[PDB]
């Protein structure tokens, strides 16, 4: 059932009016959090899962309940380091049982920069964006009429580094969580499929005395096959996310258009050579402004006017 | 249960006021994404699925749990390349277990151009469309009263190629995902039905020592019959999608009406011979404008007036 | 559970302010799509389904799992043309397993003309209807005050055939999907009930060697009884739909009232003898207008005034 | 679970601002459709259903799966006229398996007059009601100020018979569906309880050869006991509905108050002796108006004024 | 699960702006309908129900399916008067299986006066209440300024008996449904617990020939214990409802305050000695008015003014 | 699943603009009703419940169905006073099976004072509160401008005792329901854990004759362990509720601030020494007013002004 419902919520909706997240970063966030949550739900859903994550071959002499005991005992035994006879150590077997939680942990860890960003930065930036947009409308309205406060404020943001460091840390945490997940997933996929099989014994002391119980059961972790397939898919996507997040650091290269220069044409505007090669809060505003200025009617008119110029009658014809 | 609910959400709703997607392209997208999601849910739903995707004939000497072990072991074994004795190699058997995920992967891959289009193009175009529509209302209002800014802007769009390349790439990605899916589905349907049957052994070393376990179990993947039927249906539809997407490229042929010529009749309008045989952003606007201009009251009046003409009193009679 | 919920959504709601579909055609569409969706859900719902669609008599010597293997193997075998010993060929047995999907396919196929109509025609017609209604209110307001634009536009629609052909094709596709479904359902109901029983063997080569497995199992497709009952019900309804859709073609006979003649009484209106015996877009508008004009206050007053006449003081008394 | 949810939706809500259905007829409709839907859901709900609708005594020598085969085979056999040894013919056994669908069929058949009435009459009448109400407010406003259009229109409705025949047919269809359901339910309740027991054999030819299978199984349709109880309840209610629907025909006797006479007191009103002993559209309006006039402030004042009279200062004191 | 959800909908919500039901009568209705619905859902919910309503001790020689046949056969047998060997007649055994429906029947029967009251009285009274309230605001506004229409209207209501008889019958039906339910519940609780045990035989003729089947099974209706507890709880509550409904008849004693006398203080009001010891529609209005007048700002001011008096400056100070 | 959903509805929401309940009393109510509902749902939820509330050790010679009969028979037997051999009498065993209903009964009993308070007091008080608040705004507005009606009204409330007795009874009922629940819970927790084990026999007369059935089964009520833990938790909380409700009676001590004295500073206000050591309706208003006056802008200004004073220019500076 779930799969199509999962597509509606997780894929066709922003399940996570200003643009307080950059569309690429928001998509990166939405993809990065969304992919493991979807894959987790897809692994267990009955469209794939035959049943229990684990099963063991009991002796045929066992009652069905005795076999059920072996399965359930060994499920606990998988983590219990004493219990097992793994050919590759206990830790890979833990990782299989842990694996659905481990995907979720990485998903939540990636959500933490998003939740941190929402509280730490979004309303603070929202206050600035609203102020800046309204000053540009005054500049536009005063242009239609035919002091340098907002640019001197943003000049101070070119000196400032406080808010950009909030973004820098937010990006860095996101990158590291992905990178460690990629190495973990790489190891988890590198773990030989044979690890899905392991030997178990219920022969704790009371059962240990019983000669009728076999010295080992042999058992297979059916999900592990599915998990390895899922892990490779997630590794591919996250491996693509790594260079994208690296690109996010290239902020002055990301400042593709100096929209300020479109206003600079106005006599109500100033010589804002604001290519912030200084990695400062202005640079972060400039990227956010590049998206958020697109909201502005004044910007649209001026960009159109700039593009054609590339005026008083035309401005009045507006 | 689900089937009628599935029809409401997936078929009778846009589960994915300006028209920021072309109706055909949106329908193509909605069909292309919707069909596999529906077919996936239909395969597993209890109205079709007898039960587990897999079952094996144990010996009758096996306890029910021993048989359950064989089924679950072999489900993992299907991917485990060492385990099996397939008559056609391991890979077709992987594809059966993978198949419900593989449909979903193609569905999500087709959603990526849609999600890319929403972020990369829709608000950017929306800004242009709103500007252009409002300029046409000025042209209309100034006609009622009885400079060439928007046409000179759109003239620059006839020089521009940036936004059209966003559409070109969006279309191309969609086409390639379909095409590879069609070849995959063709192979998957071409795979002989006998592949649904495969031989399995639980005889890893501990069980390998046990002489009482048979050297093979024989097993059948019951979903594979349903999947082959579903695959053919999806292949037929997507094979119909391939020429439609090809037609989407024929943009100047898709520019069926020069709505600009309806405004060209006005003295407040200009000689816009704007058959963009140059594949440029203007051409993309022209298609989107052809749909979006239908919103305009002014367009409706002028088209009516043009159709009758095919005026000052009439314009005042409006 | 579902049945009463199904009644609320599918029967007591439009699960599919202008009237952009004709009430009869919309009801025809809603009935035609709704009936199979309801019947599908009713077949499987536990209020009717005993359990699995299929069961086989194993030997009593079989373990319960061995019997479960026979059922599940034979479910796949039903489509597998090699497997069976059907008394009436493989194809009828496919149709039983396919049958719930086949009803849904016809339902979706009938939805395609509806979805096509929504995109291809509804907003285009909506633009015309709004224009025409507003012109009639001007005619009414100008009557209260005491040029032929809309009638000359609609005169051109009497020349035009583009939009009517969209309706013609929409109706024709709907008719053909029903007709083929009726012939399919007729065959499916004509298929002798004995087809519900079929012989199966699990004796692929590994099992073929085993002498203990019987040469055949005998099996019954329990849903097939329910499906035949459902098929007859659906056939009856759709057989009633066939003449209704035929009647939809009789468009000039469907033009029961020349509402234009009610306006023709006005000196602000013209000699619209618009019985469109020419099957042209005007005729399609006339039917849609016949429903949609009922919205108009002016129409209501004029129809009342016409009916009484069957005036200046009365018009002022309004 | 469902029962209390069922009460909220089906009993405490109108699950089906003008009063476009008569309250009695709407209640009759809501009761008539609601009762079978509720009873169907109550029959199957686990608060009553032990399990499967059917069970058979296998031999104790049968495996549990062999017994499950007998149950499922015989469920299909119940409709299969060849299969059985019924003491009262095949048809009563069909009726038991069919019975939950048959209740639903009658429910939907009764919904058809409601759905027909909604489309065929409700908006047409709504247009008339709004017109008539607004004319009465003019009569009231013109009374406060201190031509016979609406009464001459309604006089023509006294000549007309078109809309009343829509109601007549709507009532007649509803009556006949109930009546046939009552006779069916009477027969179904009259069917002796022993019919719940029937003999079955799986001895189609392959099984027919097997001597170990018994010549008959004996089987009981557990729901049939519940269904007979439910059928009697539904029969009682519908038997009460029959005289109510008959009363609905007595339209001039249903015209309990000539509300027009309350307006007739006004000098802005006329001698409307409109006891429509002629069964004409006016009569149908009069009943609908009797409910719908209750909306009117003017009516309330005039009825109050009439009741006290049973005035200019008082009218001004309003 | 359900229990806390049941509390939210049934207990913490009005699951059934004027006060068109008296708060006590509405609470009586809500309690009376709500209690059985809650108790029904509580009986079956898995927090109480072990499983099936019925079970029988088969012979240990029976297969599990043979035992399942005995349970299911005997469930039908409970109503089948021929089948059983009850120590107290068949009818008590019917009542156990019927009992969950019987509670619901009483619940719906009590809802009928509520649904009848909603349609038969609530909008009719609503029209009167709105009129009366607005006349009192005129009296208040005309007091601030410093004919007897509404009191002469209500004087006629003191002559009238039509609407009070609607209430009288509504109350009487509610009382009788409760009373018969109480006697039924009293009998059902009085029925000795041993009735939960009953003897059954599957020995209809085919099974009757089989000597291996026992002459009786012994069976216990596990719900009957729960039902007897529930029945006593419901009996206690409804026994408390009986005197409350009796009190509802004491309408002139229920007319605790002559709110009219608070207005009688005004010179814009009259000598309304309206203790309606005549059981007439005025009396019913007086109770409804007593609640509904509490809405009025004017009433609040006058009651405050009366209470202090117990004025022109004060009225102006308002 | 439920637990986190339960937290959202029951813990993070008011599942039960004036403040018509005191925040402490509302929290007391919400806690008191909420705790048992949550604990009930937590007991049965599969995160805790192994399965059925009851199980018995059958002989190993019993078929699984025979064992299922023993469990289900004994579940009924627990209440049936004849059946058992309890070491501590029948009544403790009833209490275990009854216990989930008994918690709910206490929860609903505590809801009754809340539902009584909502109907009996909340709208009556709401009328008073709105009046009093608006009079204080007149006093404030008349202060800004620079008769004793509301204080003389509230003086009469100091004479009155009618509404306070509604609160007194509401509090008293709540206290008694808690107290009896605490004694019941104390007994239920005091009941020795061994009571969870009890002996049962199915040897009613038909089974009594059978020598193969054991003279006793031994059985354990698995929920009883969970219930005892839950009972102690609920007892602790309710034991804390007892002194809180006692404190609610200390109304003049609860009148922590004479907000009236803040207005008394005004020349538009009077010497309201309204420490209602007379337990009268004024006292109840004073507590409700203490919360509800916090709404008032005027109060906030005056309290601020009082706190600073602890003025005409300042009042104008407002």
């Amino acid at each position: 059932m779930a799969i199509a419902h999962l597509a509606t919520e997780y894929v066709f909706s922003d399940f996570l009016g200003l643009r307080l997240e950059l569309a690429v970063d928001k998509m990166v966030t939405c993809i990065a959090v969304g992919l493991p949550l979807l894959l987790i739900s897809l692994a267990f859903a009955q469209e794939i899962s035959i049943g229990t994550q684990i099963s063991c071959f009991s002796p045929s002499s066992f009652s069905a309940r005795q076999a059920a005991f072996v399965d359930s005992y060994c499920w606990a035994a998988v983590q219990q380091k004493s219990s097992l006879q793994s050919e590759s150590g206990n830790l890979p077997l833990w990782l299989h049982k842990f694996f659905p939680y481990i995907l979720l942990l990485f998903a939540i860890l990636l959500y933490l920069p998003a939740l941190f960003w929402r509280f730490s930065a979004a309303p603070h930036l929202c206050s600035d964006l609203k102020f800046i947009m309204e000053e540009l409308d005054k500049v536009y309205n005063r242009a239609i009429k035919a002091y340098p406060i907002v640019e001197q404020y943003l000049k101070t943001k070119k000196n400032s580094s406080h808010l950009i460091m909030k973004y820098i840390s937010c990006r860095l945490v996101t990158f590291v969580v992905i990178l460690l997940a990629c190495i973990y997933l790489s190891y988890y996929f590198s773990l030989s499929s044979l690890s899905d099989e392991f030997l178990c014994s219920i022969k704790s002391g009371v059962l240990k005395n019983d000669s009728t119980i076999p010295d080992r059961f042999q058992c297979k972790l059916i999900a592990v096959g599915i998990f390895q397939l899922l892990s490779l898919i997630n590794l591919i996507v996250y491996a693509l996310l790594i260079p994208v997040v690296v690109y996010t650091f290239f902020i002055p290269f990301r400042q593709k258009t100096d929209i300020l220069k479109v206003y600079e044409i106005l006599p109500t505007f100033d010589v804002l050579h604001f290519k912030s090669e200084g990695y400062n809060d202005l640079s972060l505003y400039n990227l956010f402004l590049e998206e958020n200025i697109s909201e502005l009617k004044s910007y649209k008119c001026l960009k159109v006017l700039e593009n054609i110029k590339s005026p008083m009658l035309l401005l009045t014809n507006l």
